[PDB]
């Protein structure tokens, strides 16, 4: 594993020219959305920051009011989180679940389960300058019980560093999880979160192997995907990033296009969001997980501009 990305500086960048371009596609009547697909899509996030400054300064535009109001739809929803300064994507992300759009513990999940705690300090800081209010507060108020609690624990980034790994507590942990899992994760939450939540990656990754001998089964199973319950979902998330981040994170997006349904808001931001850190592994995982390539379930689930960017964004490559 070489974490990498899908989406590279342009090279021979010029965000004059870039702006110019999208000037001429925002102009008039109509829209060039394919001129305004192609050449965002085919831009890394500190460019699209210099083709807005740009933008800016030569028409006196604001680039992002401009596409607000020239587009519509998921082609504008993804647009808009094409020229999101990567540092805030997922803090935007976290605000919005939490604002209006009541019950949204999926998006919340997905981020604080799959991000690393050197991210998870980041989101905290930028969060609490560009909205005013603290991510713990917030998510305080917006969730119960011991979802809240473990978000909470995961919130703190805080884990035991790798480094000497003790058998004799992978053994007692194994065990806490073992009963607790045949409870339901029913019984003990205050044990098995602080299991879940503070230990160390490479001391979890053993703790499950562990548990894979003594009950014959790994940890998943003894959970359903389906059925709800926040914290089952939440623990399961867990597990799968601990495991490995690019593979919960291409098992995310797989379920997004599953039956009736291609959850759009789970694609934009997924795609998004790792556009340009792990997007290859996230692929390079699908395929071989769900043997069938991302971009051609994407290719096959949706349609548009809005397919054409995703896709655009996905790269037919390796
Ligand atoms: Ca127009
Ligand atoms: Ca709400
Ligand atoms: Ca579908």
């Amino acid at each position: 594993q070489v974490l990498r990305g899908t989406v590279t500086d342009f090279p021979g960048f010029d965000e004059r020219a870039d702006a110019e371009t999208l000037r001429k596609a925002m102009k008039g009547l109509g829209t060039d959305e394919e001129s305004i697909l192609t050449l965002l899509t085919s831009r890394s996030n500190a460019q699209r920051q210099e083709i807005s400054a740009a933008f800016k300064t030569l028409f006196g535009r604001d680039l992002l009011d401009d596409l607000k109001s020239e587009l519509t739809g998921k082609f504008e929803k993804l647009i808009v989180a094409l020229m999101k300064p990567s540092r805030l994507y997922d803090a935007y992300e976290l605000k919005h679940a939490l604002k209006g759009a009541g019950t949204n513990e999926k998006v919340l999940t997905e981020i604080i389960a799959s991000r690393t705690p050197e991210e998870l300090r980041a989101i905290k800081q930028v969060y609490e300058e560009e909205y005013g209010s603290s991510l713990e507060d917030d998510v305080v108020g917006d969730t119960s019980g011991y979802y809240q609690r473990m978000l909470v624990v995961l919130l703190q980034a805080n884990r035991d560093p790798d480094a000497g790994i003790d058998e004799a507590q992978v053994e007692q942990d194994a065990q806490a999880l073992f009963q607790a899992g045949e409870l339901k994760w029913g019984t003990d939450e205050e044990k098995f979160i602080t299991i879940f939540g503070t230990r160390s990656v490479s001391h979890l990754r053993k703790v499950f192997d562990k548990y894979m001998t003594i009950s014959g089964f790994q940890i998943e199973e003894t959970i359903d995907r389906e059925t709800s319950g926040n914290l089952e979902q939440l623990l399961l998330a867990v597990v799968k990033s601990i495991r490995s981040i690019p593979a919960y994170l291409a098992e995310t997006l797989y379920y997004a296009m599953k039956g009736a349904g291609t959850d759009d808001h789970t694609l934009i931001r997924v795609m998004v969001s790792r556009s340009e850190i792990d997007l290859f592994n996230i692929r390079k995982e699908f395929r071989k997980n769900f043997a069938t390539s991302l971009y051609s379930m994407i290719k096959g689930d949706t349609s548009g501009d809005y397919k054409k960017a995703l896709l655009l964004l996905c790269g037919e490559d390796d």
